DNA sequence: AGATTGCAGCACCTGAGTTTCGCGTATGGTCACCCACTACACTACTCGGTCAGGCTCTTACCAGCTTAACTACAGTTGATCGGACG
């Protein structure tokens, strides 16, 4: 309690381990669930009124050391990355409706969401940043989803060890979704790992966004 | 409002990511056999000293003599010896 800060409200252990990100998934129809993610692997949902007659699994991932978890209040669901290479979506009221976004070739390291539209900005630590319209995936059929839904790399970083640029690549790349890919983990150079990535939430800067590698080359765009 | 057509819902065959598995290939581990080296106590044949046997050489003769030297009697002079000195 940010007025009463002496003593917490309720010390409830949930995790067995470190405990990475925690996320709130508000609605104006339902309870406000809490969303968790530990060096564990696990993900629960969980209601703060009482934890232990509602906490609820989506998933187990490997222990992963950075496990990017957001909540997309457009569609009233949660956004992660699996840990290793995949980005997915479960809505708060149906843990079992896990549906994949993208897939990358090396880790999802932060993903970042806005209040007014659906779209989903997603950064890998091979420099690669794509953005995707998550609703496009939540609100129709399941049938066609390997071909019908699709996502867009709007920047790439990279790097070279004999004449040490940041070499940012414009060029605009298309990738279907792969629904039965394989996770993986390419290496890459250090400071080329995308550390944070946020869109601008007003209504004037809602085509804002901006990301940062982990090297200092933070960077924005408008998006018009 | 019918002839032309799409959505999409049903069902069943199928495909990979993921797993469990069998084997190769090769490696450390069990343990059974039989070998090498060592050694305390022993086996046994020969060599060696001692003794007898008995065959063997070589001596030197009896009294006398007759070829050969000693072996006692015998006389002035040494120089250790006692026992006392320095």
């Amino acid at each position: 309690d940010l007025t009463d800060p002496e003593v917490p409200s309720f010390y409830d252990q949930v995790h067995d381990s470190y405990i990475l990100s925690v996320s709130t998934a508000y609605s104006d129809f339902e309870d406000t669930v809490v969303s968790t993610v530990a060096v564990d692997g696990y993900f629960y949902i969980f209601n703060p009124k009482d934890i232990a007659t509602t906490k609820t699994t989506v998933s187990r991932f490997r222990g992963s050391n950075l496990v990017p978890v957001v909540y997309c209040p457009q569609i009233y669901s949660y956004i992660y990355s699996d840990g290793a290479s995949s980005l997915r979506a479960v809505p708060s009221r149906a843990a079992f409706a896990v549906h994949p976004l993208v897939s990358r070739e090396t880790t999802i390291t932060a993903i970042g969401v806005s209040r007014l539209h659906p779209m989903v900005l997603a950064g890998s630590a091979d420099g690669s940043l794509i953005i995707t319209n998550a609703a496009r995936r939540l609100l129709h059929g399941i049938k066609n989803s390997s071909a019908t839904q699709k996502s867009l790399r709007l920047w790439k970083w990279d790097y070279s060890i004999k004449d040490d640029k940041y070499r940012i690549d414009s060029s605009y790349e298309v990738y279907p979704l792969t629904v039965n890919d394989v996770s993986k983990a390419k290496i890459d150079a250090h400071g080329i790992n995308i550390t944070c990535t946020k869109w601008n939430e007003t209504s004037a800067g809602g085509k804002c966004y901006a990301f940062s590698n982990s090297a200092g080359l933070l960077t924005l765009e408008y998006l018009s």
